[PDB]
């Protein structure tokens, strides 16, 4: 039953002249679908719909083939192709009782317009700061007329394509926003200046899309209160608040982010550095001087949080995008009571970090299924059921594992999971002990607390943990039908890396002087003053354990062959590490690599310190002058962070005696997981949800085809248009 | 007349069964196309068969949904769906009488597999080099019989889409070169260890594909002969030769390739580093003991080049990537002997760039029209005739304006070209001035060129260079029907810049000791002894400044705000680039802006100097600790590589007197290149192009729509599936 306190969350709220069901809305946020993934689009954004949200949005929405962001995917409603596409969508959404918006996107100079190679046009010209090599033309009188009309044209037809919410998009410093704020605007004109000037852009777009639209659609409008850039851009108690005031009559809703487009890791908080409500001293400023509804993300995940920023009167309504990614059914498991079924996000940013790529799909670190929904057919609340009585031991309790646990009992299947280990969670227990990255053991909680309620539903599944390790001999006498070996993978003790593919001379981590990640996280080997991190991996383990040493007094070094940070770029997450890397004098050596360890100390080298001229010498000889970079430092501990290898001695003892198998009525055994190659958690919990899934078919190893979102030749995106080619002679 | 030395270029050679109608041949190149823009695939290929390529290829083609090289884009040859868009080029090439072919592709974990999540296998488990975060299965023997078995049915499938050759591609690192190469296979099995065991895979890969297709189509098989690292990797003379030896009965044709994939600039060789035929020291050594046909790439553009190396045994045919995007109608033009009308490829790998960044379809500097000619309806050597007497006025002769007067002399326009510059190029005659980049003068002689020509053809058009700057009455009266001004950009001489979009304090290029970019071309204005080049641009400007400056004996030092270089990890030239700057002592301090400038001395601050931790302190207050990395840094010239801004003087005065055009009877004006925006040589010549090619349309100054390659909801891309939502429950 649901607790009476969380009942204010389920009231309807008057949007214009639109009704929301409830408090819960998806935010705009980009999947890899746009407008290019029809199936993709709906399933996502309907399923969402069947667990409860409100409203549900698509990702920002380019107006114009001028405002393209290839290489990144937005949606487009550019003509009638979009509109048959993106009602898809409408339609889907609307069958399970909630409204569909469209976020209305114009990005300047933001926008790279790699496929249509127009022209971006601005209030002045500037190169952006985002894509250093984009530059926009100023506008002129007759620019500005033509842009406000693209916006007018693309509101009439999300009306045709059933859209009950149509947004302005002013936030992370696409076009509305950058006629605001003074950092792009060095206008002298009526559009520059002054407030009232900076504001008449925005105004005037507003004003004309509520007057084609306004009696079919709620007009919201999405605004970056504050760039958190401090004087120089928008501060929310300066032109913030006031520009708030000026618009509030033509806006229905008002849905407030913070910071602008080159960092807007501070809007999608990564958990590494923001909590729940981080953006709650911004947003509540809002309400303060609207009329109107407001909303502001948050990374709200918990009811009691939600209700507090509700009943407090910082917002009415509770915006989320990730929340929203994590657990589709969201509102229905609160409406319902069902607190302990919440798939909980934990601020990863990996669902973001495909988008930053530019064109892959989104992925989720807790449900495997976002993203697959179309293509796969995998509900995340729904499983098929098992009409056999077959028994599956799962060897490994760690992402992958756990997770095939959880959706083999949720299809009624008995399962035997074991581990060596005391809990389930595998090498995350230790991850989430790093810095920071505390809120990722909701991965684990999880599933602790799912398989736990899930074993009370059939006595014959069992959990095993605290185990010795299972042997092959144990594996084949066990009686499961069967088997799914996840054991995991462990970080090189060698100095095996991505740039040789072999040992490095001298590295052994079992030499006093040397450790591996999980030798430091352990905390039991001693580890000197002076810390040399030796990186060829371009993640996260690095700098975590630069910034725990460095933290615990130690001098850090870090020594790294690849980019440091890397992929931290795609989740948001970079600009702030590297703040911190920096306030604690963490010295960052790039572009160097390792050559030979010994007692003490390391030879190191500059990658580029070949000659640059390449020259035929034949064979036995290098093609370019040698490298003569290589210097010795010392150190009195060296963290080796080369790579990882999947641990798979069971399951290579277990393949090389297969013959034995069938003798003992194993009908299969496979490989998931770190162990079959390490990969993302996000991708090894996929697997374990994918044999879990497919445990059915001819061959559960290997994936079955899914359903492809490409176009048919012979078929013209455009109706009635012509396919063939035609040139214009 | 073609000359007589040029005829053996047109001799029909026997490849298996089949015949190459002459010695030009297109091999495998990405264009951003794959089998997800059919038109944009048939298209591109089809005007070369017409332009007289007897063979054309598609780029790298997966087999298998494991060997996804999302977020890159490859063909795929994965299903039925594949094999219909996929035959739309092979027919649209047979009917202009060339051949077609397929590179059948495997990556192992070069491919990331982002959209597929399907998990790579190789010959032994290793970290991409290339993919750092891309790990891979070992195979066993059951995963090797598969995998080989993909390629079989890929095959098949290819023959099936009308190919007529099929490739085992084994170059740039991929499946087949990775059981080769010691680098990576680690195998202590029948095919790891000796030669003829590293060999296997390849071998009986190329059989079990000549079984099942060979009758039908030509087998032949990319090979990367010499990895160029030296020992440890593949070498010509030692495993390149021998493994020719090995599989010489099996194959019809050898096409030979230089290095790997990290850093495949070895073999798609930049102008910047490599002449034409860089490669073949290494192609020859293969025909010396192959006795069947030989291609090697080699950027080859010149019919004196292509003589030279089949009269000398170095090849049989003439194999062409780059060339032939610059160039579809290259064979057609030495077959008639129009050795004037060949559009030279610079090889500056912009085309390639848009591969590597993920998504993008290809573009090039030469050619306005790749990439162009299915979506926008245009040929590269046809042209609409006008039907009016219309003259044109272009003032500016750099890349935008020459290109676009071309095409209208092309098109029947009376053209009147004008610069105050002595000679066309515009900014590009500066640029081809830089340490490398001579070859980019092609861009500019071939215009000269054909201005020069096209000027014959009508007496009422005119040139007129070396003028004096053309003024608003100028133009007004001069009595052109319609005007473009192309009147390009220049470097900001104010310390503007992407990072603050204002000028720096104490920024003036006038002064003594500040230059800009084309006050250090010229040459005029003195340079002392410790040059700083502040930078905040991420292409070429200032790595090619540093490389100039350091050779001619200055103490160089780059204090760079962003990447370095960035966009050069694209067109492959950042390895080289880095090692030369290397050599040449230049010092780098990346991450690091400057806030004020003086006599002899900037301040410079660390970007990651503020604090990372975020607090809200109201208005007027940084939420952020102060940045307190600020050092000053001493110089005796300091170069200016911050931004560049468009030279639109005149342009702003003609529209702020538009009420005089009427009068004066201008039908219309038009802005392009960088006079529009600062953008890439390759786009400013695009702008050109196509107001060229618009020049009739309502409004010539944005671009009219094109066809769009994107899905339609309701119609599966497998035949005969269903497209709607369905759930596995
Ligand atoms: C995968 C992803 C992509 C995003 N892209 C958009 C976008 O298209 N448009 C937009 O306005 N906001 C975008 N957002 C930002 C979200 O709207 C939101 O501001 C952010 O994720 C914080 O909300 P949360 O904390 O509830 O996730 C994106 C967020 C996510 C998760
Ligand atoms: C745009 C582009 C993409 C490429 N992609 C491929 C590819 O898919 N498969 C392949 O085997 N080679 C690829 N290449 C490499 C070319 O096949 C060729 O080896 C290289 O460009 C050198 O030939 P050229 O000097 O005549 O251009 C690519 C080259 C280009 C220009
Ligand atoms: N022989 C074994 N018997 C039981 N558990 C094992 C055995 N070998 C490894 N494990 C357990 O398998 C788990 C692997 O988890 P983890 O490394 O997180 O992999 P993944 O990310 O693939 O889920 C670890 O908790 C480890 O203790
Ligand atoms: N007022 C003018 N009259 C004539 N030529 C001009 C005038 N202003 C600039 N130009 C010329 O216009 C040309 C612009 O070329 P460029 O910078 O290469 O631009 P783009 O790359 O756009 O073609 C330069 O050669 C410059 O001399
Ligand atoms: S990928 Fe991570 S941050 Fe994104 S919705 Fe999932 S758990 Fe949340
Ligand atoms: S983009 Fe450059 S390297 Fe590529 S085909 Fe064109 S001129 Fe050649």
């Amino acid at each position: 039953a649901r607790d009476p306190k969380h009942d204010i969350l389920f009231e309807p709220i008057q949007i214009g002249p639109k009704t929301l069901r409830n408090r819960f809305y998806q935010v705009p946020h980009c999947i890899g679908a746009g407008s290019d993934k029809p199936g993709f689009q709906s399933a996502h954004r309907s399923v969402k719909a069947e667990g409860g949200w409100a409203a549900l949005n698509t990702e920002y929405c380019s107006i114009n083939p001028e405002s393209d962001d290839t290489h990144r995917l937005s949606a487009r409603i550019w003509d009638e192709g979009d509109v048959r596409n993106l009602k898809a969508m409408t339609d889907e959404v609307h069958k399970y009782g909630a409204l569909a918006g469209v976020e209305l996107w114009y990005g300047g100079a933001h926008a790279p317009n790699m496929e249509s190679r127009a022209t971006p046009r601005g209030p002045s010209q500037y190169a952006s700061e985002f894509e250093t090599l984009s530059y926009c033309k100023e506008m002129d009188l007759s620019d500005i007329a033509q842009v406000q009309q693209f916006y007018v044209d693309a509101a009439k037809r999300s009306r045709d394509a059933g859209f009950d919410i149509v947004y302005v998009y002013g936030a992370h410093s696409y076009l509305p926003l950058q006629f605001l704020n003074p950092y792009y605007n060095k206008r002298t004109d009526k559009y520059g200046g002054s407030l009232e000037n900076r504001a008449r852009f925005w105004l005037e777009t507003l004003e004309k899309v509520k007057h084609a639209v306004g009696s079919d659609c709620a007009i919201a409008t999405r605004f970056g209160v504050d760039t958190v850039y401090g004087p120089g851009q928008i501060e929310a108690e300066v032109d913030g608040q006031k520009f708030v005031e000026m618009a509030d009559s033509l806006v229905d809703m008002w849905d407030i982010t913070i910071g602008d487009i080159a960092e807007w890791g501070e809007d999608a908080g990564p958990s590494r550095f923001y909590q729940q409500g981080h953006t709650i001293p911004w947003v509540k400023l809002v309400k303060q001087v609207s009329k109107k509804p407001v909303l502001g993300v948050g990374r709200y995940t918990d009811p009691e949080k939600m209700i507090e920023i509700v009943t407090k009167g910082y917002a009415d309504i509770i915006g989320c995008a990730r929340p929203s990614i994590a657990d589709p059914f969201l509102p229905q498991k609160v409406e319902q009571g069902r607190y302990d079924d919440i798939r909980v996000c934990i601020g990863c940013n990996v669902c973001i970090s495909r988008w930053e790529i530019g064109g892959p799909p989104m992925i989720c670190t807790q449900n495997a299924t976002a993203g697959e929904e179309y293509r796969r057919g995998w509900h995340p609340e729904k499983f098929r059921q098992t009409k056999n009585k077959d028994s599956v031991l799962i060897v490994g309790a760690g992402p992958s594992g756990s997770e095939a646990a959880r959706v083999l009992m949720e299809s009624g299947y008995t399962v035997h999971l074991t581990d060596t280990a005391e809990k389930i969670g595998g090498h995350l227990n230790q991850v989430a002990a790093l810095p920071g990255l505390g809120e990722w053991s909701y991965h684990r909680d999880y599933r602790e607390t799912q398989i736990t309620k899930l074993l009370k539903k059939n006595k014959e599944s069992q959990l095993a943990l605290g185990q010795k390790p299972m042997t092959a001999d144990d594996v084949l006498q066990y009686g499961a039908d069967k088997v799914i070996i996840a054991t995991g993978a462990r970080w090189n003790t060698d100095g095996t890396n991505c740039l040789t593919h072999d040992p490095i001379p001298g590295a052994d981590a079992s030499l006093p002087d040397q450790l591996t990640p999980e030798q430091v996280m352990d905390g039991k080997k001693k580890i000197g003053k002076r810390v040399v991190i030796l990186n060829a991996d371009t993640y996260f383990m690095a700098p975590s354990l630069a910034e725990k040493l460095a933290t615990a007094g130690h001098e850090v070094t870090i020594v790294s062959g690849v980019h440091l940070a890397n992929y931290m770029h795609f989740t948001l997450e970079y600009p702030n590490m590297m703040r911190r890397l920096h306030e604690l004098h963490v010295e960052e050596l790039g572009d160097h690599f390792c050559s030979r360890i010994e007692p003490g100390r390391m030879e190191i080298y500059n990658i580029w310190g070949d000659g640059s001229k390449r020259t035929y010498r034949g064979p036995g000889v290098s093609p370019r002058d040698a490298n003569t970079s290589h210097r010795w430092i010392e150190f009195d501990s060296l963290v080796l962070v080369t790579g990882r290898h999947s641990e798979c001695t069971l399951w290579n003892e277990l393949k090389a005696r297969e013959s034995e198998w069938a003798e003992n009525d194993i009908k299969g055994i496979y490989l998931i997981g770190d162990a079959e190659a390490p990969r993302l958690i996000a991708d090894a919990t996929f697997t374990g949800h994918r044999v879990a899934r497919e445990i059915e078919e001819a061959n559960p190893q290997i994936a079955i085809p899914y359903k492809r979102e490409t176009i048919a030749w012979g078929t013209p995106h455009m109706p009635g248009g012509n396919f063939k080619i035609e040139y214009k002679v």
